[PDB]
Protein backbone atom coordinates (compact mmCIF):
# COMPACT_ATOMS: atom_id res chain seq x y z
CA UNK A 1 0.00 0.00 0.00
CA UNK A 2 0.92 3.46 0.36
CA UNK A 3 4.27 4.68 1.92
CA UNK A 4 7.19 7.22 0.43
CA UNK A 5 8.69 4.88 -2.10
CA UNK A 6 9.22 6.67 -6.18
CA UNK A 7 6.37 4.36 -7.01
CA UNK A 8 3.65 4.31 -3.74
CA UNK A 9 4.94 7.90 -2.33
CA UNK A 10 3.16 11.21 -1.48
CA UNK A 11 2.13 11.74 -5.65
CA UNK A 12 0.49 8.44 -6.04
CA UNK A 13 -2.03 8.98 -2.58
CA UNK A 14 -4.69 10.48 -4.39
CA UNK A 15 -5.24 7.64 -6.40
CA UNK A 16 -6.24 5.70 -3.26
CA UNK A 17 -7.49 8.96 -1.01
CA UNK A 18 -9.04 11.71 -3.37
CA UNK A 19 -8.85 14.29 -0.27
CA UNK A 20 -5.16 14.13 -0.78
CA UNK A 21 -6.30 17.27 -3.64
CA UNK A 22 -8.59 18.72 -0.50
CA UNK A 23 -9.04 22.07 0.65
CA UNK A 24 -7.22 21.58 3.96
CA UNK A 25 -4.53 19.90 2.95
CA UNK A 26 -1.28 19.33 5.16
CA UNK A 27 1.75 20.09 5.69
CA UNK A 28 1.70 23.67 4.60
CA UNK A 29 4.90 26.41 4.12
CA UNK A 30 4.80 28.94 6.73
CA UNK A 31 5.03 32.32 5.13
CA UNK A 32 6.30 34.15 8.57
CA UNK A 33 6.07 37.58 6.74
CA UNK A 34 1.85 37.05 5.70
CA UNK A 35 1.33 35.22 8.94
CA UNK A 36 -0.89 37.56 11.14
CA UNK A 37 -0.14 38.29 14.24
CA UNK A 38 -3.93 37.33 16.41
CA UNK A 39 -4.04 39.28 19.69
CA UNK A 40 -7.64 37.44 20.33
CA UNK A 41 -4.97 33.58 20.37
CA UNK A 42 -4.74 32.61 23.79
CA UNK A 43 -1.40 31.25 25.64
CA UNK A 44 -1.35 27.17 24.86
CA UNK A 45 -1.50 25.12 27.81
CA UNK A 46 0.12 21.85 27.68
CA UNK A 47 -0.82 19.87 30.59
CA UNK A 48 1.56 16.86 30.53
CA UNK A 49 2.30 16.20 34.46
CA UNK A 50 0.31 13.25 34.87
CA UNK A 51 1.47 11.43 31.27
CA UNK A 52 1.36 7.88 31.00
CA UNK A 53 3.42 6.58 28.41
CA UNK A 54 2.57 2.70 27.66
CA UNK A 55 4.10 1.37 24.26
CA UNK A 56 6.33 2.43 21.43
CA UNK A 57 5.46 1.06 18.09
CA UNK A 58 7.62 0.68 14.28
CA UNK A 59 4.36 1.06 12.48
CA UNK A 60 6.53 1.02 9.07
CA UNK A 61 5.66 4.86 8.12
CA UNK A 62 7.24 5.76 11.94
CA UNK A 63 7.43 5.18 15.43
CA UNK A 64 4.53 6.25 17.82
CA UNK A 65 5.05 6.48 21.46
CA UNK A 66 1.53 5.69 22.63
CA UNK A 67 -0.27 7.15 26.00
CA UNK A 68 -3.29 5.67 28.12
CA UNK A 69 -5.84 8.78 26.44
CA UNK A 70 -8.50 6.97 28.24
CA UNK A 71 -8.97 9.67 31.32
CA UNK A 72 -7.23 13.54 31.28
CA UNK A 73 -3.91 13.05 32.24
CA UNK A 74 -1.58 14.71 29.40
CA UNK A 75 -4.13 17.35 27.77
CA UNK A 76 -3.45 20.36 25.17
CA UNK A 77 -5.80 23.31 25.75
CA UNK A 78 -6.03 27.42 25.52
CA UNK A 79 -4.04 28.66 21.97
CA UNK A 80 -6.91 28.61 19.20
CA UNK A 81 -8.57 25.92 20.93
CA UNK A 82 -12.54 24.87 22.18
CA UNK A 83 -12.29 22.71 24.85
CA UNK A 84 -9.90 20.20 26.09
CA UNK A 85 -7.80 17.53 23.83
CA UNK A 86 -6.05 14.15 25.07
CA UNK A 87 -2.68 13.35 23.85
CA UNK A 88 -2.69 9.59 22.68
CA UNK A 89 0.96 9.62 20.69
CA UNK A 90 3.60 11.54 19.49
CA UNK A 91 5.70 10.20 16.73
CA UNK A 92 8.22 11.96 14.18
CA UNK A 93 8.90 12.36 10.26
CA UNK A 94 12.78 13.16 9.64
CA UNK A 95 14.84 12.98 6.76
CA UNK A 96 17.75 10.87 4.85
CA UNK A 97 20.26 14.49 5.34
CA UNK A 98 19.87 16.91 7.87
CA UNK A 99 18.81 19.46 5.35
CA UNK A 100 15.24 17.84 5.14
CA UNK A 101 12.61 15.78 6.45
CA UNK A 102 10.26 18.45 8.04
CA UNK A 103 6.95 18.67 6.97
CA UNK A 104 5.83 22.24 7.66
CA UNK A 105 8.43 24.21 6.04
CA UNK A 106 9.22 28.37 7.52
CA UNK A 107 9.81 30.52 4.17
CA UNK A 108 10.47 27.25 2.51
CA UNK A 109 13.29 26.39 5.01
CA UNK A 110 13.40 22.56 6.04
CA UNK A 111 14.69 21.03 9.29
CA UNK A 112 15.88 17.99 9.85
CA UNK A 113 12.74 16.69 11.45
CA UNK A 114 9.41 17.50 12.81
CA UNK A 115 7.70 15.85 16.00
CA UNK A 116 3.91 16.06 16.05
CA UNK A 117 1.97 15.56 19.17
CA UNK A 118 -1.25 14.02 18.24
CA UNK A 119 -3.99 14.96 20.90
CA UNK A 120 -8.08 14.35 20.49
CA UNK A 121 -11.17 16.66 20.96
CA UNK A 122 -12.68 14.66 23.90
CA UNK A 123 -15.97 16.35 23.17
CA UNK A 124 -15.91 13.34 20.75
CA UNK A 125 -15.52 10.46 22.84
CA UNK A 126 -13.01 8.63 20.81
CA UNK A 127 -10.23 8.92 18.47
CA UNK A 128 -11.87 7.35 16.07
CA UNK A 129 -14.90 9.50 16.36
CA UNK A 130 -12.76 12.50 16.28
CA UNK A 131 -10.70 11.83 13.38
CA UNK A 132 -14.77 12.27 11.40
CA UNK A 133 -14.59 15.94 12.53
CA UNK A 134 -13.60 19.16 11.56
CA UNK A 135 -11.83 20.12 15.17
CA UNK A 136 -11.51 16.26 15.98
CA UNK A 137 -7.65 16.69 16.56
CA UNK A 138 -5.07 18.91 17.36
CA UNK A 139 -1.30 18.27 16.52
CA UNK A 140 1.29 20.19 18.30
CA UNK A 141 4.38 20.56 15.84
CA UNK A 142 8.02 20.75 16.83
CA UNK A 143 11.08 21.32 14.57
CA UNK A 144 14.28 19.39 15.15
CA UNK A 145 17.90 21.11 14.17
CA UNK A 146 20.80 19.23 14.35
CA UNK A 147 23.02 20.78 17.20
CA UNK A 148 23.48 20.04 20.67
CA UNK A 149 21.90 16.70 21.74
CA UNK A 150 18.22 16.78 23.32
CA UNK A 151 18.47 15.05 26.62
CA UNK A 152 14.84 13.98 26.87
CA UNK A 153 14.86 12.63 23.56
CA UNK A 154 17.82 9.63 24.76
CA UNK A 155 15.19 6.87 26.03
CA UNK A 156 13.51 7.28 22.58
CA UNK A 157 16.67 7.03 20.74
CA UNK A 158 18.14 3.40 23.22
CA UNK A 159 14.70 1.36 22.68
CA UNK A 160 15.04 1.94 18.55
CA UNK A 161 17.30 -1.09 18.53
CA UNK A 162 14.24 -3.22 19.73
CA UNK A 163 11.64 -1.80 17.37
CA UNK A 164 14.13 -1.68 14.16
CA UNK A 165 10.94 -3.62 11.79
CA UNK A 166 7.68 -2.81 10.99
CA UNK A 167 5.47 -4.64 13.66
CA UNK A 168 8.08 -4.64 16.29
CA UNK A 169 6.54 -3.30 19.89
CA UNK A 170 8.33 -2.52 23.18
CA UNK A 171 7.23 -1.38 26.40
CA UNK A 172 7.94 2.24 26.84
CA UNK A 173 6.79 3.40 30.18
CA UNK A 174 7.20 6.03 32.14
CA UNK A 175 8.41 8.46 29.27
CA UNK A 176 7.58 12.01 29.94
CA UNK A 177 7.09 14.24 26.85
CA UNK A 178 7.53 17.66 28.59
CA UNK A 179 11.47 16.71 27.68
CA UNK A 180 10.80 17.15 23.88
CA UNK A 181 9.38 20.74 24.20
CA UNK A 182 11.60 24.34 23.44
CA UNK A 183 11.49 26.68 25.88
CA UNK A 184 8.84 29.09 24.00
CA UNK A 185 5.10 28.15 23.33
CA UNK A 186 4.81 31.01 20.49
CA UNK A 187 3.38 29.12 17.90
CA UNK A 188 1.62 29.38 14.05
CA UNK A 189 -1.38 27.86 13.90
CA UNK A 190 -4.13 27.06 10.70
CA UNK A 191 -7.08 24.73 9.54
CA UNK A 192 -5.17 21.49 8.12
CA UNK A 193 -5.00 17.47 7.87
CA UNK A 194 -3.55 14.61 8.52
CA UNK A 195 -0.25 14.17 6.94
CA UNK A 196 -0.56 10.34 5.51
CA UNK A 197 -3.40 8.92 4.71
CA UNK A 198 -6.66 8.75 5.56
CA UNK A 199 -5.59 12.36 5.29
CA UNK A 200 -8.69 13.41 7.23
CA UNK A 201 -9.61 16.96 7.32
CA UNK A 202 -9.70 16.72 10.99
CA UNK A 203 -6.20 18.71 12.20
CA UNK A 204 -6.18 22.17 14.05
CA UNK A 205 -2.40 22.48 13.56
CA UNK A 206 -0.29 24.49 16.04
CA UNK A 207 3.33 24.56 14.94
CA UNK A 208 6.10 25.65 17.63
CA UNK A 209 7.96 28.51 16.10
CA UNK A 210 11.10 27.83 17.95
CA UNK A 211 12.95 24.26 17.06
CA UNK A 212 14.58 21.71 19.45
CA UNK A 213 18.18 20.67 19.16
CA UNK A 214 18.78 17.49 18.47
CA UNK A 215 22.36 16.15 18.12
CA UNK A 216 23.70 13.96 14.82
CA UNK A 217 24.11 10.65 16.58
CA UNK A 218 20.53 11.21 17.72
CA UNK A 219 18.67 11.40 14.58
CA UNK A 220 21.73 9.03 12.76
CA UNK A 221 19.52 6.39 15.01
CA UNK A 222 16.23 7.17 13.72
CA UNK A 223 17.63 6.43 10.19
CA UNK A 224 18.28 2.82 11.13
CA UNK A 225 15.52 2.17 11.55
CA UNK A 226 13.64 -0.05 8.68
CA UNK A 227 10.71 0.55 6.74
CA UNK A 228 10.18 -3.43 5.94
CA UNK A 229 8.93 -6.44 8.27
CA UNK A 230 11.56 -8.73 9.93
CA UNK A 231 13.07 -11.06 7.19
CA UNK A 232 12.33 -8.54 4.27
CA UNK A 233 14.66 -6.41 2.32
CA UNK A 234 16.44 -3.87 4.02
CA UNK A 235 14.89 -0.34 3.30
CA UNK A 236 15.88 2.43 5.55
CA UNK A 237 13.24 4.48 7.44
CA UNK A 238 13.87 7.97 5.89
CA UNK A 239 12.86 10.68 4.15
CA UNK A 240 9.13 9.88 5.60
CA UNK A 241 7.93 13.13 5.31
CA UNK A 242 4.61 14.74 2.74
CA UNK A 243 5.84 17.49 0.75
CA UNK A 244 4.22 21.46 1.92
CA UNK A 245 0.56 21.38 -0.11
CA UNK A 246 -1.40 24.22 -1.41
CA UNK A 247 -2.28 27.11 0.96
CA UNK A 248 -5.61 27.78 -0.87
CA UNK A 249 -8.46 29.51 1.02
CA UNK A 250 -6.50 29.49 4.64
CA UNK A 251 -4.74 32.12 6.84
CA UNK A 252 -2.22 31.08 9.40
CA UNK A 253 -2.28 32.86 11.90
CA UNK A 254 0.81 33.65 14.80
CA UNK A 255 0.39 33.95 18.29
CA UNK A 256 3.23 36.32 19.09
CA UNK A 257 4.57 40.00 17.45
N1 LIG B 1 1.37 13.01 10.80
S1 LIG B 1 -0.03 13.42 11.54
O1 LIG B 1 0.32 13.89 12.93
O2 LIG B 1 -0.82 14.34 10.66
C1 LIG B 1 -1.01 11.98 11.80
C2 LIG B 1 -1.25 11.21 10.68
C3 LIG B 1 -1.98 10.07 10.76
C4 LIG B 1 -2.53 9.68 11.89
C5 LIG B 1 -2.37 10.39 13.08
C6 LIG B 1 -1.60 11.59 13.02
C7 LIG B 1 -3.16 9.92 14.27
C8 LIG B 1 -4.39 9.05 13.78
C9 LIG B 1 -5.39 10.09 13.23
C10 LIG B 1 -5.06 11.30 14.08
C11 LIG B 1 -3.83 11.21 14.64
C12 LIG B 1 -4.07 7.93 12.77
C13 LIG B 1 -5.18 7.38 11.87
C14 LIG B 1 -6.31 8.14 11.65
C15 LIG B 1 -7.43 7.62 11.07
C16 LIG B 1 -7.38 6.38 10.48
O3 LIG B 1 -8.58 5.87 10.00
C17 LIG B 1 -6.18 5.68 10.48
C18 LIG B 1 -5.11 6.16 11.23
N2 LIG B 1 -3.25 8.51 11.79
N1 LIG C 1 -2.57 5.36 -3.80
S1 LIG C 1 -1.48 4.57 -2.78
O1 LIG C 1 -0.36 5.45 -2.57
O2 LIG C 1 -2.22 4.03 -1.65
C1 LIG C 1 -0.78 3.20 -3.69
C2 LIG C 1 0.27 3.54 -4.53
C3 LIG C 1 0.96 2.55 -5.19
C4 LIG C 1 0.64 1.22 -5.04
C5 LIG C 1 -0.38 0.83 -4.17
C6 LIG C 1 -1.15 1.85 -3.53
C7 LIG C 1 -0.37 -0.59 -3.61
C8 LIG C 1 0.78 -1.49 -4.20
C9 LIG C 1 0.55 -2.93 -3.67
C10 LIG C 1 -0.48 -2.76 -2.62
C11 LIG C 1 -1.01 -1.51 -2.59
C12 LIG C 1 1.79 -0.82 -5.14
C13 LIG C 1 3.18 -0.58 -4.63
C14 LIG C 1 4.15 0.04 -5.41
C15 LIG C 1 5.42 0.28 -4.91
C16 LIG C 1 5.73 -0.08 -3.61
O3 LIG C 1 6.98 0.16 -3.08
C17 LIG C 1 4.77 -0.69 -2.81
C18 LIG C 1 3.51 -0.93 -3.33
N2 LIG C 1 1.18 0.23 -5.91
ZN1 LIG D 1 3.01 13.24 11.68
Amino acid sequence: HWGYGKHNGPEHWHKDFPIAKGERQSPVDIDTHTAKYDPSLKPLSVSYDQATSLRILNNGHAFNVEFDDSQDKAVLKGGPLDGTYRLIQFHFHWGSLDGQGSEHTVDKKKYAAELHLVHWNTKYGDFGKAVQQPDGLAVLGIFLKVGSAKPGLQKVVDVLDSIKTKGKSADFTNFDPRGLLPESLDYWTYPGSLTTPPLLECVTWIVLKEPISVSSEQVLKFRKLNFNGEGEPEELMVDNWRPAQPLKNRQIKASFK
